[PDB]
């Protein structure tokens, strides 16, 4: 019975991400756009998961990924999370998985 993405090995991850992609694939061909954007944000958290949370800092601004010139600036990390704010939006605070911060 299912395992949370926060005990699955790399491997287990990698399987769940590859079966969301497939799903993710096909409710794009239907046009399920809210079936689909829920099916990005598993991969997201999944991807989370098979990064390390100390290449972000606090401080730092990002490219966030899947959406390019917009940034984001991380106040504090916590687990895969990053909590900050995009530069280009309202300075309300929100938590961001690091899989969607590019890489250094």
């Amino acid at each position: 019975e299912q395992k949370r993405y926060s005990e699955m090995t790399k491997e287990e991850l990698q399987q769940e991400i590859a079966m969301l992609t497939e799903k993710a694939r096909k409710a794009e061909q239907m046009g399920m756009v809210n079936e689909y954007a829920v099916y990005e944000r598993k991969i997201a958290m999944a991807k989370a998961y098979m990064l390390n949370p100390a290449d972000f800092h606090p401080g730092e601004i990002y490219e966030i990924e899947g959406a390019p010139g917009e940034y984001f600036k991380v106040r504090y990390l916590k687990g895969v999370f990053a909590w900050g704010w995009r530069l280009k939006g309202n300075g309300e605070e929100e938590a961001l998985p690091i899989s969607l911060l590019r890489k250094p």
